[PDB]
């Protein structure tokens, strides 16, 4: 009667026999890679193909926006930070070139999508979105992110928005602490949420933050049916998938058990649960999804990469023009 899925995580260069046996479960619908899973480009290509040899229906994602955190390093251009593009005069063109460049480079390795860009605003308040946020003005960041997403769509990758409904004002970090944002209801509509409302029709995937808004819903935004159903789906006209954020870090312990985390996330309206950095918590969630007999949402296949990317992306006119256009701003490698 309900729908949902699970995105796993491996902690090795190649697949362990245990990883193969947990993949085959239908409730698993994705895999996130980190620094510990990456050696060289060809290594990641055979790692993907090794997973596709088990489940060609899975979708593989990477944490690659090119700033403080860029997982794919050797063999990949040093993408700039989103704040490094704001000062430049033609930011609307550098965004399209930056989005297309990184999306083609990661799709040619084998991954489907990349959790990028971030739609948060740089209020100089949050320690996690330092250089990740585009700019401070809401409309400036909404136009820049729309151009960045425009480049990814031209590359064939579905874009994911982070982090709904806003994480730049939350002074506390959600990786170790529990962020709380006591801003009023109507102010968020005029400030942090503006980029999310502008790109709701141009976006295919969202990631709610784990910040608490006591004005809106005592539970975090990822676990709030008022945030995900009443405001996002019912008001912001959004219709794509809703990727849960990492359900293993701190800030998500408001509900309790690892299994109870994905219970509250799927009951809130999200389409997929994200648990990484811990295999045991992923097994408890998997066993949970097997119990209520989750069905893979028909919206998830929209996020699989349609990329025409081969090893050919090195020889295309967009490749040379975007290289020169981004090299002029002293951003790329
Ligand atoms: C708030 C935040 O930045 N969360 C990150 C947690 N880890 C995920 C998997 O790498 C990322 O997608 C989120 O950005």
């Amino acid at each position: 009667h309900m729908q949902g899925s699970l995105m796993l995580d491996i902690g090795g260069t190649w697949l362990t026999a245990e990883d193969r046996q947990i993949l085959r479960h239908p409730e698993v619908g994705g895999l996130i890679i980190f620094a510990r899973n990456i050696e060289h480009p060809a290594q990641v290509r055979e790692l993907c193909a090794a997973i596709r040899a088990i489940r060609p229906d899975l979708l593989l994602a990477v944490d690659q926006e090119g700033g403080r955190v860029q997982r794919l390093r050797q063999g990949f251009v040093r993408l700039p930070a989103m704040r490094a593009i704001a000062d430049n005069p033609n930011a609307e063109e550098l965004a399209e070139h930056c989005g297309w460049l990184m999306a083609t480079e990661v799709q040619a390795v084998g991954l489907d999508l990349s959790f990028a860009p971030v739609l948060d605003l740089d209020h100089q308040r949050s320690a996690v979105v330092g250089s990740r946020a585009f700019e401070g003005d809401p409309e400036r960041a909404a136009l820049l992110a729309g151009a960045f997403i425009r480049g990814m769509h031209a590359a064939g990758m579905a874009a994911t928005g982070k982090h709904f409904p806003g994480h730049g004002w939350a002074e506390a970090d959600s990786h170790v602490a529990i962020p709380e944002d006591a801003r009023s209801l109507e102010e968020i509509r005029r400030s942090d949420l503006v980029p999310f409302a502008r790109l709701a029709g141009q976006l295919d995937a969202l990631m709610p933050a784990h910040v608490i808004y006591p004005q809106v819903d005592p539970q975090p935004a990822g676990f709030s049916r008022r945030w995900l159903q009443e405001i996002l789906r019912g008001e912001l006209k959004f219709d794509g998938v809703i990727f849960s954020d990492d359900l293993s870090m701190a800030g998500a312990h408001v509900v309790g058990d690892a299994a109870s985390r994905i219970e509250a996330a799927l009951a809130a309206g999200c389409d997929m649960g994200l648990v990484c950095n811990d295999r045991a918590s992923a097994e408890l969630a998997l066993a949970a999804l097997q119990r209520l007999k989750v069905t893979p949402p028909s919206r998830l296949q929209r996020m699989r990469g349609k990329g025409y990317a081969n090893t050919d992306y090195r020889q295309q006119p967009r490749w040379l023009e975007a290289l020169s256009a981004l090299r002029a701003a002293q951003l790329i490698d």
